[PDB]
């Protein structure tokens, strides 16, 4: 149980008409190492618009999950992105008010504002990038560690206290890379991924070669239980968390275009998803990192559903310790979770995780057809909180 | 209303406040805490909750601190150092409010929530700001500049004038001067034994800060009328009708009503309800205007039932808007002055105002039954807490 809970009930009124993401690239030496943050968010914001033939001035609100950027750089990067995607002055751009989070509430608060009648159309997005445009509108490594070190140490304790073994954690990372490799090789990410045309600087020569990034570069198809069992602990001398069974910061962006069911209908826009419910929960401080394990039952219950009704989960894999705990504690069927791989394989783009997982969930549900009716997206909001979202498959 | 969403915590009569204190608040711009490190502001307030209750430090189940100015990991290390010096052991976990920008009221609310949930019996909701650093202006601006730009816009749209904003700053300095002169802050304030470098000679002269050094008793409508707009050419907001960043700390000791009873501890206050709300994006910075009705309604009360209001004065534009929108009795609000006079210690505002409220409720007698503390959680949210007078 939780200390408190925010619940948003959206009924049938709030649909998703588009949900997309950039590829995710490892922040340390990945294919976005010479790509600025606004050049990740802008093409995802722009695709929502192009895919729905929507006038950008019709969007009532853009809320962005963004963590790495310090202070005023958060908003300025998003406004840079918004401006360059063609949004006018009159479209307000906001950030998620958290020191550390994974961005899901951005999607939920946009949904809530639509349900409240504040506006008809909104974008819930997310963005992270280790790079800084020298051109600002009108540090970052510290910020990554500041969020992730506490998350890692707490989860290695929760795992240590509930007996989540090194094998169990490593098996999760193996499964993640297996599933991400298989989804990539089957072209299952093609619908959700907006390829990013950019440049890659050859460290040897300094030459900038044009590159179009289309694939998640963090995937390691050769990952085995054997390769991972060789890896050394990252936090404490006899700890079970390694570089292999935890996720690394990746550059990327995600965005979800939400609207009132009746406006999508007058516009002739297929429904990709129906946002049913959102719950954010404050957890017992005695056992932090376990966010999702508390928020999932909360959001499912608010949807008038039982855990067994959920066909697919997207549960963030920031650390296998915490991922395996939350899965095991809830008794979830492992075969319904991160079916196309998780952050251990494709990466952890902090504040973009929420929109990223929304895109993955909805497009897989689309793909799996009518019997894939209900989906949950879940993740932490920093060590003390969980967030979970219930989605119903759109009719298209 | 209306909120886009609401978090409601209902505490019953289960969660009592047995002590609430604050340091004096001093101007960050070369006020009397300019040579005092953050941990040296929080430590003696945390220690005062302990000393005044004869509590063993290790009995505290949780310490949650609102702190804004500090960058990233420094937020945590400042609070943990302050906790160490207040005599708390490793075993007492110290957490910070997970917000980029907030006034820290939710620290108190979350501890109360955790007590009501039976997670522990005793916790501390606290806040700390200091511009000094123990071997931040950018972080302060990031929070307040958009807050003021937005609140001014709301003022200009809904007819909150320069004249009415300036009057509110006069009123704030006047009430705070009367309060200070009348000894009304003595109960809540923990004086800070510190050292001060004299700017003229450079000498370290040891000092006990007891007074909020930012009160300007000479503040008139004439003196405020002469100040230039801080945001745009024809803007209404000035350096005089908004609050300045201030160094200080606040801490609130909460516990289960039965453990306080067993312990022989006088109840200062009863935490009844808390609400936090996301507001209409088209009108940002009006937080308290949505959150007060919500928290009041959660307590099963009406606005008329509330005897005292502590509403944050980060900007007069926003404060006057919230008061006028709700039709509150101006005479029940910030009765001992507000942040325009005594300072805006960002994340320490929550605990600060709770202490001011409860002590004034106690002083006023049994008829001062209901109090509301309200403030923003950044431009997009509002927080409000309902308290009932302790016996």
């Amino acid at each position: 149980s939780a200390a408190y809970q925010r619940t948003s009930l959206y009924g049938d009124d709030v649909v998703i008409v588009a949900a997309h993401r950039t590829p995710l690239c490892k922040s340390k030496r990945g294919n976005f190492k010479d790509t600025y943050p606004d050049d990740l968010l802008a093409p995802v914001l722009r695709a929502l618009i192009e895919k729905t033939n929507l006038n950008p001035s019709e969007v009532g609100d853009i809320v962005v999950g963004t963590v790495l950027a310090p202070g005023s750089q958060r908003a300025s990067e998003c406004r840079m992105a918004a401006f360059y995607a063609g949004f006018p002055e009159t479209v307000a751009v906001r950030t998620v008010n958290r020191q550390c989070s994974s961005g899901l509430q951005a999607v939920a608060d946009v949904a809530a504002a639509i349900k409240a009648g504040f506006y008809d159309i909104g974008i819930g997005a997310g963005l992270e990038s280790m790079t800084t445009n020298p051109m600002a509108w009108e540090k970052k490594f510290a910020q990554a560690q500041n969020c992730l070190l506490p998350m890692g140490v707490t989860s290695e304790n929760v795992a240590q206290r509930f007996g989540v073994s090194r094998q169990e954690q490593d098996q999760a990372a193996v499964d993640s890379h297996r599933k991400a490799a298989a989804a990539t090789a089957a072209g299952k990410f093609k619908d959700e991924i907006i390829p990013v045309k950019t440049k890659l600087v050859d460290p040897k020569t300094g030459d900038e070669k044009p590159i179009t990034v289309s694939v998640d570069d963090g995937i390691r198809p050769t990952t085995t239980l054997a390769s991972l069992g060789k890896l050394k602990p990252v936090f404490k001398k006899d700890g079970t968390t390694t570089a292999g069974n935890s996720s690394q910061v990746s550059d990327g962006a995600g965005a979800v275009l939400l609207m009132k069911r009746s406006v999508a209908m007058q516009k002739g826009l297929p429904v990709l998803g129906v946002f049913r419910t959102f719950a954010a929960v404050g957890v017992d401080p005695a056992i932090m990192g376990i966010g999702p394990a508390v928020a999932i039952p909360a959001a499912v219950k608010a949807a008038g559903l039982e855990l067994d009704d959920i066909d697919l989960f997207e549960i963030n894999e920031a650390f296998a310790s915490q991922f395996v705990y939350c899965r095991n504690k809830l008794g979830l069927d492992p075969e319904k979770i991160n079916v196309n791989g998780g952050a251990m394989a494709i990466g952890h783009p902090l504040g973009a995780t929420g929109a990223r997982c929304v895109a993955t969930l909805l497009h897989e549900m689309k793909r799996r057809g009518k019997d894939c009716r209900f989906g949950v997206v879940s993740m932490c909001i920093g060590t003390g909180m969980g967030a979970a979202a219930v989605f119903e498959r759109g009719d298209g």
